[PDB]
């Protein structure tokens, strides 16, 4: 009930978006899908950074679930993806939270060649697991008046993200994020249903 499955850093370059550092929770997944469920939400997390704009913030709604953007105006981004039914006020109050802290703790110089494997921020996976429970949101009533005065952009689809002559299917085929297993697991999900 509730979950968070993902929460993301990333440096919004144009056009290309760098993954900083990332935090998952699969668990609730059978094992077999695990490794390409991540790469599918760090794929869905990095297209929607780069389809949004600077000092935006969006919820894209998919299937069950809904993910949450926050691109800042300095091209830091926030991507966490939760389950629909999860508090959307609580989300971004999370999104709030870890890219000040991010920017804090990492310089910008190192945002533009940046990989997780060079930048050095532990504090992602304990974000998502504390967030697991809305209960325990850090609650800054400042930036609280701030969000409720803050209007987001709804996308009902990932196609609302894309252009008009933009498939889906391609930027998966294409996708140098995805592993030919990911690819795979998308073709027959997209068979199935
Ligand atoms: C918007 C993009 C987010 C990424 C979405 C990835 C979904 C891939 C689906 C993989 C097939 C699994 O089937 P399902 O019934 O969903 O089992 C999941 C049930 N739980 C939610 C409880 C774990």
């Amino acid at each position: 009930l509730m979950k968070l499955y993902s929460l993301s850093v990333f440096y919004k370059g144009e056009p290309k978006a760098v993954l900083l550092k990332a935090a998952y929770d699969v668990s609730s997944f059978s094992f077999f899908q695990r490794s390409s469920v991540q790469e599918f939400m760090t794929f869905t997390s990095q297209l929607i950074v780069e389809r949004s704009a600077k000092g935006s913030r969006a919820s894209v709604k998919e299937q069950e679930y809904l993910c949450h953007v926050y691109v800042r105006s300095d091209s830091l981004a926030g991507v966490v993806i939760a389950d629909s039914e999860y508090p959307s006020r609580v989300a971004f109050t999370l999104l709030e939270k870890v890219l000040d802290e991010f920017s804090k703790q990492v310089d910008r110089i190192d945002w533009p060649v940046g990989s997780p494997a060079t930048i050095h921020y532990t504090a992602l996976d304990g974000h998502l697991s504390r967030y697991q429970n809305p209960r325990e949101a850090d609650p800054m009533s400042k930036v609280q008046a701030e969000l409720d005065e803050t209007k987001i952009i709804l996308h009902n689809t990932m196609e609302s993200l894309l252009e008009r002559g933009e498939k889906l299917d391609d930027l998966v085929s294409k996708s140098e994020v995805l592993g030919t297993q990911s690819k795979a697991f998308y073709k027959t999900a997209r068979k199935q249903n």
